Formats: structure tokens, C-alpha cells, sequence
């Protein structure tokens, strides 16, 4: 249970606008989430997420999200990205952020009068995967391998970020990355913890595009997706 927090995702805005009672609940399941992190179809979840709790499809703007960029950045800027994990749903695993560099694809997700089909969601997901923002593009950022993976498996990749080990004595799981205080970010079930990293934005301009967060579980078959509206100018 988690969602993207900084920049402010559509899911965060759905919470703050009073629409989404459980932002951390928007989940892609059942799926195979491990060890192949990208094979599972995204279905109705798409790159922005679908929350079954209040029947919210974040792939479509509404009055409450998706209308405009929440934040503006520069091409190639190294930026803070943060997600929020619920205390009762800290799965460990691996996560990443992606930007699709095909504006015409993205445009179908920016139209309050249009809901992308599942096929359009998948074509967009493939563009996002091509646009993954590697951990290793940020000088000095330590980009390790998961304690839940072995070399030779499709999870053995340090373009994705990893949470800390599930079984670690000290600072386990995703909460252990920042070791922040409880309620450092909002979740509805048991309160949230921040999970913070840096990414290098692409050398690409847009007045309105998306960054999509993806978090895959290792111990259960579950993926969490969110997306934030951004500008790169
Ligand atoms: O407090 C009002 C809120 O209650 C329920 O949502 C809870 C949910 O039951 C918990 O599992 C967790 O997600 O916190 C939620 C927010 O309090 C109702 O389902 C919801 O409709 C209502 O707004
Ligand atoms: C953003 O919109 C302004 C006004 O139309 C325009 O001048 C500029 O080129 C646009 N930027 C991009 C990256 O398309
Ligand atoms: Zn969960
Ligand atoms: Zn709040
Ligand atoms: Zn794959
Ligand atoms: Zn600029
Ligand atoms: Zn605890
Ligand atoms: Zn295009
Ligand atoms: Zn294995
Ligand atoms: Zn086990």
C-alpha cells in the first residue's frame, strides 16, 4: 500500500480533494509482479492507477486532478521524488519512476473528456518503460540490488530502485530507506512513511507530461502505479 507523494500525484490530489478515501489502496492485482517486473499487463490500472475503493480511474483528468502541471522543472534536472508507504502495508520490493517521451501518447491521458482504453493504457505503459529514469543516472546515488533477487533473475537490475531487505534487523523494507517518522506522509489505514530518492529528468521539453511511479512486490503478486502531471521547460 503506497502512492506517489512528490511531485504531487493524481492519487495524492484525489486524497486532498476529498475524493479518494484510501490513496494507498489503488492496486494492480492479481498480477505476476516478480521476478519479471514489466511482463504483467497493466490492465485497467494503466500508468496512473485505478482505485477500486471509490471507483477512481486516475488515467483520466477530472476537476480535481490532471488539468495542469503541479510542478515545473528543467530538462536534465536532478529532482527529489518521494512516495508514501502505509505502516501496515510495507512490502519491500522494487520501485521506479518513468517519463514517456511521446507527447501524442501522453495527450490521451490529459483530456478530461476521454478515458483511455486498456489497449491505450498498455501502449502508454510500454512508452513509460522505454522512458524509465534510472537510479544510476544521478551521480553519487547508491543503486543496489534487491535482497529478494539473485543474479540471473529478471529482477537483477539497478535501474530500478530497491527497498531495504524485508528480513533486515535494522531498517527493513521500504520504510527503512528514509527511516522517517510515522505520518511523515498521509495514508488512510495506519499512517504513512516517506520513501525518497533522486531522479534525473530526461532532456526533453513539454508544457504538460506525466511521471509514472511503479512499485512491485516480491512476496505477493501486486503492483502499485501512480502518476504526476509535470512540466519540463
Ligand atoms: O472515515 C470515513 C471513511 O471511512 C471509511 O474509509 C476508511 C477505511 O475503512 C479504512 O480501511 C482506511 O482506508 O481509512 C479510510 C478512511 O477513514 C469509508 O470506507 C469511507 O467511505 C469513509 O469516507
Ligand atoms: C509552452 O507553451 C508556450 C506558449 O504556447 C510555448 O511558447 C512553448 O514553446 C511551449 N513549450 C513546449 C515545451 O512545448
Ligand atoms: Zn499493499
Ligand atoms: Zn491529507
Ligand atoms: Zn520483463
Ligand atoms: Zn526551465
Ligand atoms: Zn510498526
Ligand atoms: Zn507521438
Ligand atoms: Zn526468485
Ligand atoms: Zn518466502
Amino acid at each position: 500500500h503506497g502512492y506517489m507523494y512528490i511531485p504531487s500525484s493524481r492519487t495524492r490530489l484525489g486524497h486532498e480533494a476529498g475524493i479518494d478515501s484510501c490513496p494507498e489502496c489503488a492496486i494492480l492485482e492479481p498480477v505476476s509482479s516478480w521476478p519479471d517486473l514489466d511482463a504483467a499487463p497493466v490492465g485497467r490500472s494503466g500508468p496512473c492507477g485505478y482505485n477500486a475503493r471509490d471507483s477512481i480511474d486516475y488515467n483520466q483528468p477530472t476537476t480535481n486532478w490532471g488539468s495542469d502541471a503541479v510542478q515545473s522543472y528543467s530538462p536534465g534536472e536532478e529532482i527529489e521524488v518521494q512516495w508514501c508507504v502505509d505502516h501496515n502495508g510495507d512490502h519491500g520490493g522494487m520501485f521506479t519512476y518513468r517519463i514517456c517521451q511521446d507527447q501524442s501518447i501522453v495527450d490521451k491521458f490529459l483530456d478530461p473528456s476521454y478515458l483511455p482504453t486498456n489497449d491505450e493504457k498498455q501502449a502508454a505503459e510500454d512508452c513509460f518503460d522505454a522512458g524509465l529514469l534510472p537510479c544510476t543516472d544521478v551521480s553519487g546515488q547508491e543503486c543496489g540490488y534487491s535482497a529478494d533477487c539473485t543474479e540471473g533473475e529478471a529482477c537483477w537490475r539497478n535501474d530500478w530502485f530497491t527497498c531495504n531487505g524485508f528480513e533486515a534487523s535494522d531498517r527493513p523494507k521500504c520504510q527503512g530507506v528514509d527511516n522517517a517518522e510515522l505520518n511523515s506522509c498521509y495514508t488512510s489505514i495506519a499512517g504513512g512513511y516517506t520513501v525518497t530518492k533522486k531522479v534525473k529528468l530526461p532532456e526533453y521539453t513539454s508544457n504538460h507530461t506525466l511521471i509514472s511511479f511503479k512499485w512491485n512486490s516480491f512476496q505477493t503478486g501486486q503492483i502499485y502505479l501512480s502518476c504526476a502531471d509535470i512540466a519540463i521547460q
